[PDB]
Formats: C-alpha cells, sequence, structure tokens
C-alpha cells in the first residue's frame, strides 16, 4: 500500500514514531509519492535537476554549483500577521495587553487552529511528492542537538534545508528512538493546479498560516514556499519552539549571531549580538576588522542555543548549519566575507540574474562589464532608470557555513563557546550613543527589553525577539531576570550599539561595517575590567574609543545624551511596557524603568 508510493528509501528502515508520523501526514494529505531524503549529493544533484526542468530554479552559470529560485510576488518574505502559537491558554503564549491588540505574538485557540487545518491540508498534496527531511539542529549526534522530521512538498524546501541543516540518513541513525519535533509543510497547491502558478512557485498567500502546537511539539505550516515560513527547523524551531523548551529546562534560545574576537595578543572572546531588521546582523559576524592585529570568526548569524555549564558560564552554539542572509546590501566593502561565502554552493532567491549568469543586486557595488545586462527579479529586462530595485528587498543567499573563509573553529563543537559579552542594537537615527554598557545585570535586562529600530516608522523590537517569542514575553523577562540568581553564574556584561545615528542632513556619523571591530575593542577590554557614567549607562570615557587610522568623526554628537530626547525614550518605553506586558510585566523591570526616570530628571 503506502510503501508502494515511496520513491527513494524504505518505511522499514524509519524509527517507528518517524514512520507513524509519515504515514499518519500521508493518509492526510494524499501525496503522489514518498521520497525519504537521504541528505546526499546525489540526491541534491538529482533534485537540482528536477528543479531546472521544471522551471523553480536556474543555473547561475558563473559560479561553482549556484542556482537562483524566483517567487510568486505575493509570496516574498516570513509573514507575521499569518504567524500562530497555539495553547489551551491565551496567557501561555502572550500578554494580554492594557490596550489594543498584542504586539508580543498571536495567539490561537486549540478549537480555532483545529478548523484552520482541516480547511487547509487534507489532499494538499495530491499531484506532488512529499519529501521526508530528517533534520538536526545543533551538531550531528551531540546531546544537547535537537532534531526534527520536516514533511515537505516542496523540493526548494528540501534544498534549502539541506544548507541550513545537517540532513539526511546521518539524522534519522542518531536519532534512533528518540523524539522529535513534527513539522509538516504544503505549499497548498495541490494539482491539478486551480489557480495560476506565477514564476513556477507555488504558494496560497490566501490560507498561508504557519502554527506552532508547543504541547504537542507540532509545527505545521501551509501556504508559503518562503524561508522564514518554510524551512521550519530556523524561526519555527529553533526560536520560537525552542525558547518555550528553553523556558522549561534552564537554557534561552536567542535571535543572537555569535562571533568569536582575538586581539593582538592572542586573548579571545565570543560575544553574542540580537539586531532587529536591517542592522547588519551577518556584517558584524563576519566582519573583517579594520583594526591590526585583531580578527573576528564566526560562529553563527542567526540564532543561539545557550545553557549555563558547570562552572556557570554561559555557552552557545549555533544551531544552524548555513546562513540565510539578505543579499542586497552585499559587496565586497561592506562583507568581503559574506561574498567569498557564498561563490559556490549557492541559492539565491529573487535577486537579479547578469547575462553572464551572474547574480546582481542593489548594492553589490559592482560594475558591469561592457555588454552584461541585468534581469531582475520579476524576470523583466532591466535598468536603474526603471524605478524598482532590480532584487527584491528581501532577497536572499542560502549558503553552506562551513564555505565561510573565518568560520570559527569551534562552530561546531557540540560543547559551545563561552559568551563572555551580550549586544543588543537597532536602527536609531537620532538620540542613541555609538556604545553604552549596561549598569547591571537587570538594567541589561531592562535595556533589551526596551530595544527600539526604525524600520518612515520607528518600531519596539524587544531583544529582536518581538516576532520570535514561543511564550509570554513578561514570562521571558523574569527568565532572563532569573539568570542572575544562578548559582555562580558568570553572567554575560550588556552592551547596546547604534551603527546607524544621523546628523541633521541624515549622514551617518559613523563609518561602521570594519571599523566596528573599533567599538568591540572597547567592549572586550570593559568586559576586562574604562568608562564614564551617564544616565544610560556607561560610555566611552574622552579618548578612549581608539580612533586610529579614522578621517575626522564628530565624537560630541555621536555620544551626545539629551534630556529631552530621553525624556520622551523613556516615556515611551513605559508605555510601550505597561502597556503591552500589562500583569506580566516583572517587578525588577518597573524598577529599571522608574530609575532610568530618576537618572534622567537629574540631569
Ligand atoms: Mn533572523
Ligand atoms: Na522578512
Amino acid at each position: 500500500n503506502l510503501s508502494a508510493k515511496v520513491v527513494q528509501g524504505s518505511l522499514d528502515s524509519l524509527p517507528q514514531a518517524v514512520r507513524e508520523f509519515l504515514e499518519n501526514n500521508a493518509e492526510l494529505c494524499q501525496p503522489d509519492h514518498i521520497h525519504i531524503c537521504d541528505g546526499s549529493e546525489e540526491e541534491n544533484g538529482r533534485l537540482l535537476g528536477q528543479m531546472e526542468e521544471e522551471g523553480i530554479l536556474r543555473r547561475l552559470k558563473k559560479y561553482d554549483n549556484c542556482w537562483l529560485a524566483l517567487t510568486d510576488p505575493r509570496d516574498v518574505a516570513r509573514i507575521e500577521s499569518k504567524t500562530v502559537i497555539v495553547t489551551q491558554e491565551q496567557r501561555d503564549t502572550v500578554p494580554i495587553p492594557k490596550t489594543g491588540l498584542s504586539q508580543l505574538g498571536r495567539w490561537m485557540s486549540e478549537e480555532d487552529f483545529e478548523k484552520a487545518f482541516n480547511a487547509r491540508f487534507p489532499g494538499c498534496m495530491k499531484g506532488r511528492t512529499m519529501y521526508v527531511i530528517p533534520f538536526s539542529m545543533g551538531p550531528l549526534g551531540s546531546p544537547l542537538s535537537k532534531i526534527g522530521i520536516e514533511l515537505t512538498d516542496s523540493p526548494y524546501v528540501v534544498a534549502s534545508m539541506r544548507i541550513m541543516t545537517r540532513m539526511g540518513t546521518p539524522v534519522l541513525e542518531a536519532l534512533g528512538d528518540g523524539e522529535f519535533v513534527k513539522c509538516l509543510h504544503s505549499v497548498g497547491c495541490p494539482l491539478p493546479l486551480q489557480k495560476p502558478l506565477v514564476n513556477n512557485w507555488p504558494c496560497n498567500p490566501e490560507l498561508t498560516l504557519i502554527a506552532h502546537l508547543p504541547d504537542r511539539r507540532e509545527i505545521i505550516s501551509f501556504g508559503s514556499g518562503y524561508g522564514g515560513n518554510s524551512l521550519l527547523g530556523k524561526k519555527c524551531f529553533a526560536l520560537r519552539m525552542a525558547s518555550r523548551l528553553a523556558k522549561e529546562e534552564g537554557w534561552l534560545a536567542e535571535h543572537m549571531l555569535v562571533l568569536g574576537i582575538t586581539n593582538p595578543e592572542g586573548e579571545k572572546k565570543y560575544l553574542a549580538a540580537a539586531f532587529p531588521s536591517a542592522c547588519g546582523k551577518t556584517n558584524l559576524a563576519m566582519m573583517n576588522p579594520s583594526l591590526p592585529g585583531w580578527k573576528v570568526e564566526c560562529v553563527g548569524d542567526d540564532i543561539a542555543w545557550m545553557k549555563f555549564d558547570a562552572q556557570g558560564h554561559l555557552r552557545a552554539i549555533n544551531p544552524e548549519n548555513g546562513f540565510f542572509g539578505v543579499a542586497p546590501g552585499t559587496s565586497v566593502k561592506t562583507n568581503p566575507n559574506a561574498i567569498k561565502t557564498i561563490q559556490k554552493n549557492t541559492i539565491f532567491t529573487n535577486v537579479a540574474e547578469t547575462s553572464d549568469g551572474g547574480v546582481y543586486w542593489e548594492g553589490i557595488d559592482e560594475p558591469l562589464a561592457s555588454g552584461v545586462t541585468i534581469t531582475s527579479w520579476k524576470n523583466k529586462e532591466w535598468s536603474s532608470e526603471d524605478g524598482e530595485p532590480c532584487a527584491h528587498p528581501n532577497s536572499r543567499f542560502c549558503t553552506p557555513a562551513s564555505q565561510c573563509p573565518i568560520i570559527d573553529a569551534a562552530w561546531e563543537s557540540p560543547e559551545g563557546v563561552p559568551i563572555e559579552g551580550i549586544i543588543f542594537g537597532g536602527r536609531r537615527p537620532a538620540g542613541v550613543p555609538l556604545v553604552y554598557e549596561a549598569l547591571s545585570w537587570q538594567h541589561g535586562v531592562f535595556v533589551g527589553a526596551a530595544m527600539r529600530s526604525e524600520a518612515k516608522i520607528i518600531m519596539h523590537d524587544p531583544f529582536a525577539m518581538r516576532p520570535f517569542f514561543g511564550y509570554n514575553f513578561g514570562k521571558y523577562l523574569a527568565h532572563w531576570l532569573s539568570m542572575a540568581q544562578h548559582p555562580a553564574a558568570k553572567l554575560p556584561k550588556i552592551f547596546h550599539v547604534n551603527w546607524f545615528r544621523k546628523d541633521k542632513e541624515g549622514k551617518f556619523l559613523w563609518p561602521g561595517f570594519g571599523e566596528n571591530s573599533r567599538v568591540l575593542e572597547w567592549m572586550f577590554n570593559r568586559i576586562d575590567g574604562s568608562t564614564k557614567l551617564t544616565p544610560i549607562g556607561y560610555i566611552p570615557k574622552e579618548d578612549a574609543l581608539n580612533l586610529k587610522g579614522l578621517g575626522h568623526i564628530n565624537m560630541m554628537e555621536l555620544f551626545s545624551i539629551s534630556k529631552e530626547f530621553w525624556d520622551k525614550e523613556v516615556e515611551d518605553i513605559e508605555k510601550y511596557l505597561v502597556d503591552q506586558v500589562n500583569a506580566d510585566l516583572p517587578c525588577e523591570i518597573e524598577r529599571e524603568i522608574l530609575a532610568l526616570k530618576q537618572r534622567i530628571s537629574q540631569m
């Protein structure tokens, strides 16, 4: 029966629980075939060809084994309005706010999700193949890694997951009879197609819904083929579901890159940073530092799982296997290590294509050769003159982590790396200095809680987890606060940075990119035990920041803290936190809000 539809692998080699999960959903989804993925090169190569024949991907002949997917323009991004978490009680998932709808999560009742589900999945894979992706989040076979099984009817998903996770037969062997996260995904276009297909990219924007059911350990996603919505081990599992597991079992799952930096005397520290949208995350994680004798190496550019070890050090591991980076704005100048990374074995999505088979995008900063022309991400001849970008602004590259020329030697050590500093941020055109340090752990938690970033709109993105909390943010804030009562904890120092402060003409006060290494240098030396006290925390004292080799920098304006800007800031932060967090806001946070007000009132 079922075995008759299997075109690769054997039902009988799957652990029984994996087999039951597959059986239950094949019966539900009614796919024409079952493909058990093995993770092999040969399978990958096979699936690429198949994808090329069908028009899903094009070869990028300028490079070694790169491919380009173009999507339906209705499906170009993770969509938060269609993303929900499902729990018996609303409060376990989001706080009940004082006014408005919560912006800290979107809960759906189990009754509502059951109707939503039944309206979408039965028969959804008719006419297509159901692929079975065994994948590990974390180095294969570690005790501290978690495994999932994602069923999908999208080969683009398979190939992306092979890069972004460890996938294939070795994960099934490691999993044996263990537990796993059940992940079900369908693009939602059963054949025969009921609606047109744009660029050979199936999606069902109307019914798109990305659900998480933490008590069942299930992620169920329907109707988008796009990254955050389809690659379920990354945002769905490694951030949302995990942040909730972590709150239960003593650890943290966070939206942080992790880098190791070494000073000219050979001392090395690992730092973690949580930044909101469009703040240069990959750019910092794989920075080529400008300061002589300094070295930066990349552990991860997006997510980190962290847990206190036996001596109380917070150790991080990057549960991903690759980088799903925003492409526009990537160039040799801004991120030479990212460029080198994506020179081969990479999938690109919604970027532009040169006539010689290369890629292109806003900010790539690479003159075209005489006669080379550009095809945009909508498949049309393109020119600067048309008044739309040649690449979608959320376009991506999906690339093996092992290819980063500065990948850290410890990026896959199953014991993780010891975090000595955590860095929060955002895009703040006015008011917020280049760097400041927290006064205490509780104050550091409040700094993360207070994060805002200009996306002409400025929004709150606390800890850069606003779209990703797996559970009540007030409870997450308690969970972080409680780290300070962990026996012998060695708490990382907390900082906040802003690469985007502008003068009155809107020009950047700070050059950023490699020059950010000057700011990392000061944090590094602060971790080693100097400062100038201000109401918002410590900034570097006069002349402490290393400016050698830079053109002029307006230090005074860059580090300026005005009472008036900050009177409004703290009023905004208070309003936000008391309104959105309400009955769940920890008293430690309340005290930090008041204290900042008190300090600001003293200026
Ligand atoms: Mn991210
Ligand atoms: Na997005």
